[PDB]
């Protein structure tokens, strides 16, 4: 009754937690068969961001429940199985399964005049139940819906090949002997590219701009655990910007030697994708820097340099849009490009609703959605309250209105964050 939670991944089992631990009642309605989100989809053979060589990016203690560590004998990046395995035996640990509904998914969520809202789901059977909820937590993580490019490039109507996103791609051994291109520089461009190149007979890797590729580890430590080192918080920034690219150009060299453009901002401006594969699968041929994708000539792509090429597939890893399709009020959203919600979590004139994970910080958000949990736990049953609905928009407008000069205006810079000082505030 008391709380209405949508979404049962790692953001939904930490808020069920959190409520738990407060003795407020609750459900997680979670669409998919099991818990776990987006991790549990490879192994599931299921359409999700992840594939079969997903592997973490974080430091496994850094990502980890702080009150849950990971198996020990976990390596510190685990494959998309271990966490997904984790994730569940976490819901066990925390009795939260008997507060859970899985196939279920919640169609749409609306505000009554009185203060409770309606929230309407369906189940395995095609069939939908409404049911009101004194306030609802909102969990379902914005990598959801599959972002293409603006145009698709002429000609791809006729193709004569197959052309698909990275939520479609699973495990390259569907691709073997076959000509791709993966069009993207991003975290899933990197390893599907890397993944074909041991199944694909040709694998090309199309970009548009440069991105500052950068190893997962640096000195043996990660790049997450040196964030949290004192020594490299006890520096400044130019003194971080020119440290990391000494130790880049040491490690890696330049990034034009590999075929790929240099960046047109410098590290720390430039979103890092972090491989340890890519580059040695180019210096070994077993990937083709290619530019961008101009035309789709038969059974070939054309490129912009002028290049043609056979290819059997073309996986687009162009990354993902926010949607919130069972708010029909909309996502918080300001127009400009930007979220509506104070201290990245409460929408300013709707009481009842909280959003947990709608966050982007530098790492694992494992903590960030630890500490929303906390918070909105308090705010529910009243141990905390919030500001007035005109100061809560002032907070809003400084974040923006601030994400332009640290950073700029973009997609989604809304959402992000440093880890240190928005944790410090809990
Ligand atoms: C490919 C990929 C790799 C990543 N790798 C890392 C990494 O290495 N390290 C890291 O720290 N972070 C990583 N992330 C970030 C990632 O989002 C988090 O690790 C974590 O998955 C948080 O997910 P979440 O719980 O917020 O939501 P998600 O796991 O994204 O999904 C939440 C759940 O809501 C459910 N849901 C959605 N709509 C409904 C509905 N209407 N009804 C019912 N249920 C619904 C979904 O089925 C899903 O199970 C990665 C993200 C992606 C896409
Ligand atoms: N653990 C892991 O290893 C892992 C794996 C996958 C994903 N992730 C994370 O999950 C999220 C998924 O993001 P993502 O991997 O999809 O990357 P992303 O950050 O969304 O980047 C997608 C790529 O597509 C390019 N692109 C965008 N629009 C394009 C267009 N119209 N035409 C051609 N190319 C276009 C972008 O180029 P520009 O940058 O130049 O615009 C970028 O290189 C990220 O937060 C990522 O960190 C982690």
């Amino acid at each position: 009754m008391r709380v209405c939670v949508i979404g049962a991944g790692l953001s939904g089992l930490a808020v069920g937690h959190a409520l738990k631990e407060r003795g407020i009642s609750f459900v997680c309605l979670e669409k998919a068969p099991d818990v776990g989100g987006i991790w549990r989809q490879p192994g599931a053979g299921e359409r999700g961001p992840g594939y079969r060589t997903l592997h973490l990016n974080t430091a496994k203690q850094l990502t980890g429940y702080a009150d849950f560590p990971m198996p020990d004998a976990y390596p510190l990046y685990p494959r998309h199985s271990q966490v997904a395995a984790y994730l569940r035996s976490f819901a066990e640990w925390a009795g939260l399964l008997d507060h859970v509904e899985l196939r279920t998914e919640v169609v749409s969520v609306r505000q009554d005049a009185d203060g409770p809202w309606t929230v309407v789901s369906r189940g395995a059977d095609g069939a939908q139940v409404s049911r009101r909820f004194e306030q609802v937590v909102v969990a379902s993580g914005h990598h959801n819906e599959p972002a293409l490019p603006d145009p698709l490039p002429a000609g791809a109507d006729s193709f004569a090949g197959t052309i698909l996103h990275s939520l479609d791609y699973r495990d390259g051994g569907d691709f073997a002997g076959r000509r791709v291109v993966v069009v993207g520089l991003g975290a899933s461009a990197v390893d599907i590219a890397a993944d074909l190149s041991r199944h694909a007979e040709r694998t090309l890797l199309s970009v548009r701009r440069g991105l500052h590729i950068v190893p997962k580890q640096l000195f043996g430590m990660s790049v997450d655990e040196i964030a949290e080192a004192p020594w490299w918080n006890e520096m400044s920034f130019d003194e971080r910007r020119r440290w990391v690219e000494q130790a880049l150009l040491v490690a890696r060299g330049r990034l034009s030697d590999y075929g790929l453009p240099e960046p047109d901002h410098p590290v720390f401006s430039s979103a890092t994708t972090l491989s340890d594969e890519i580059l040695s699968r180019i210096r070994h041929g077993a990937v083709t820097p290619k530019p961008a994708i101009a035309s789709f000539d038969g059974d070939r792509v054309v490129f912009t340099d002028g290049t043609s090429e056979p290819a059997d597939a073309v996986v687009y890893c162009t990354g993902f849009h926010m949607t919130f399709p069972f708010l029909p009020a909309g996502c918080p959203m300001s127009a400009d490009g930007s979220v509506e919600l104070y201290r990245r979590v409460v929408p300013a004139d709707r009481p009842g609703l909280y959003f947990v994970g709608l966050v982007r910080p530098v790492g694992a958000i494992t903590r960030l959605v630890e500490a929303q949990a906390e918070w909105v736990a308090r705010l529910v049953d009243g141990a905390a309250v919030l500001p007035a609905a005109d100061q809560m928009r002032e907070e809003i407008g400084t974040y923006l209105t601030g994400i332009v000069q640290r950073y700029g205006r973009t997609e989604g810079a809304s959402i992000q964050v440093d880890v240190g000082p928005y944790l410090a505030e809990f």
